[PDB]
């Protein structure tokens, strides 16, 4: 709103008291958004000595019984209390001491009120030989930080001489072995390896407002998921909330899961599966799309990246969200299944469309048995299935059960038909019988149509026996059947068979001896549809 005429002469001073440090679970002393201050509107050019006296009066302590430690930013990104020399700077202005920072935050150290009632006085601080250190206790069992206050200590004090104070402030029995760290910055908790050296040597760049975090040295620490403070702070640094949604449930708001940015695929899958009460291998996940919300490409189960890689495209505004779905087979089998579309020719000689799901590494036999488990075979029939390949309404191949599915043509030209073998064809007499392919056409043999079939024929047979086999299979009226002409077709050359002279010689339907590749002769039926 309207700034007053002199507003440019005033700055905000935020005073934080030590009770604001208690309960903080993060790095540094407090969370900048949860911290409660005492706020002062102070002239920029008023003196530090003025402020110290006025504040002592306001907060209710004798001026000797308090000390100011400005909260100061460090190059590594942390914010820590720093020493302020009141006697030597008492005449400097507030804005020059604040380094033009506005608002300016200051930690106000006071004596404990009740303990001060005992006549206790704020000890004196030798700026040249003393350091103010802050203490935190890490409890692995509850996985929590417990604020343990601060201490004045000579730079020359040995780390080992500080262990009694840590034990006493944490409530540990004296001579409890301890592990000690410096909390340098988020994701850097450096263990202190030698307690028999001075603070100056144990800590690199020893300053006021440094932080030692300690914990019991206890076998039971290993029972916790975060046994050390180092791991606690690493986990804290890498924590991230992610919303998971089932992509097969429309407008699903999903549920939140707390994860770590450095989990691999398996850890993420483990966590989400435990909270869905399903097997981890029964889930499929999806990368993000980036710009537009909604699931993206499926995530291969052997993904080698981290959760951070999967989330890297969410801007600070967008809610982190991933998409999954639940499966009925293990993810490795789901990724490996091939959708094989084929025709099932039923016992009534009618086509049905069926999609089977064999493993992409399977053979023809796996496909045939997948289909057999799905259909209703003939009344009293062979109970054996065969797989044909049809192109332009002609049977061009019969595939043996050992061929790999990868060998079959994926071209959409090919129609693959599964059919029950008729009983006269399960085991033909190989010296006088033969299976020939039959296909319908009209005029030139180029124009094929209809349902082709395999037909058993016998040497020496009369051709009207062949026509009656054909007629019984085909199943139409005699008026249509009589019109049918018949031919033997080979390599674009066809000659017509005399229906009433009956010559059936296997040699006329055989390829050149030794040749199994050449498209074999076949029996062409001549009519119209």
């Amino acid at each position: 709103g309207p700034l007053g005429s002199e507003a440019h002469l005033y700055m905000q001073v935020q005073i934080v008291a030590e009770d604001q440090f208690c309960g903080h679970q993060g790095n540094d002393m407090y969370d900048e958004e949860k911290v409660k201050y005492t706020v002062f509107k102070v002239l920029k050019n008023s003196s530090l000595a003025e402020f110290v006296q006025s504040l002592s009066q306001t907060m209710g302590f004798p001026q000797d019984q308090i000390r100011l430690w400005p909260m100061q930013a460090r190059s590594n990104g942390t914010k820590r209390p720093a020493m302020l020399d009141n006697e030597a700077d008492g005449n400097k202005t507030m804005i020059e001491l604040s380094d033009n920072e506005n608002p300016w935050t200051i930690f106000l150290e006071t004596v404990d009120p009740e303990l001060a009632a005992s006549g206790a006085t704020l000890p004196k601080f030798d700026k040249d030989h003393d350091v103010m250190l802050f203490l935190k206790m890490y409890d692995p069992k509850t996985r929590s930080l417990n604020y343990c206050g601060h201490i004045y200590t000579p730079i020359s004090c040995k780390i080992r001489d500080l262990l009694p104070v840590m034990c006493d402030r944490a409530g540990f029995i004296q001579d409890t072995s301890l592990i000690l760290y410096e909390e340098v910055k988020p994701n850097l908790t450096e263990r202190i390896q030698d307690y028999d050296v001075s603070l100056d040597k144990a800590l690199d760049e020893l300053m006021d407002g440094d932080i030692i975090v300690f914990q019991k040295d206890d076998p039971e620490n290993d029972n916790s998921e975060l046994p050390t403070a180092k791991e606690y702070f690493r986990d804290l640094y890498h924590r991230v909330d992610v919303i998971f949604c089932d992509k097969t449930i429309p407008n699903d708001p999903g549920f939140v899961v707390t994860l770590s940015n450095r989990m691999n695929y398996f850890q993420v899958a483990k966590t989400v599966a435990q909270r869905l009460n399903t097997d981890p291998m029964l889930l499929q996940f999806f990368k993000s799309q980036g710009y537009r919300d909604g699931p993206g490409n499926p995530l291969r189960h052997n993904y080698e990246g981290t959760l951070r890689d999967l989330l890297q495209f969410f801007k600070p505004r967008q809610p982190k969200k991933l998409y999954y779905q639940q499966l009925k087979m293990k993810i490795t089998d789901f990724e490996n299944r091939r959708s094989f579309k084929c025709i099932w020719l039923n016992s009534q000689f009618r086509e049905e469309e069926i999609t089977l799901y064999p493993d992409k590494h399977g053979c023809v036999r796996d496909l045939l048995e997948e289909c057999k488990k799905a259909v209703e075979l003939g009344e009293k029939a062979s109970g054996k299935l065969r797989l044909l390949e049809i192109v332009s309404y002609k049977i061009i191949g019969v595939h043996q059960e050992d061929e790999l599915l990868e060998c079959l043509s994926p071209a959409t030209s090919r129609t693959f038909r599964i059919e029950e073998i008729p009983l006269d064809q399960v085991d033909i007499d190989k010296e006088n019988e033969m299976l020939v392919t039959v296909a319908h056409f009209h005029k030139e043999v180029f124009g094929t149509f209809g349902i082709p079939f395999l037909l058993r024929i016998h040497q020496g047979e009369h051709f009207r026996e062949v026509m009656k086999r054909i007629q019984s299979l085909l199943d139409i009226q005699e008026k249509e059947f009589e019109k049918f002409k018949f031919a033997i077709v080979m390599m674009g050359r066809h000659q017509y068979i005399n229906e009433d002279e009956y010559e059936v010689n296997l040699k006329d339907f055989e390829p050149q001896p030794g040749n199994m590749s050449h498209p074999r002769p076949w029996l062409g039926l001549d009519h119209f549809n």
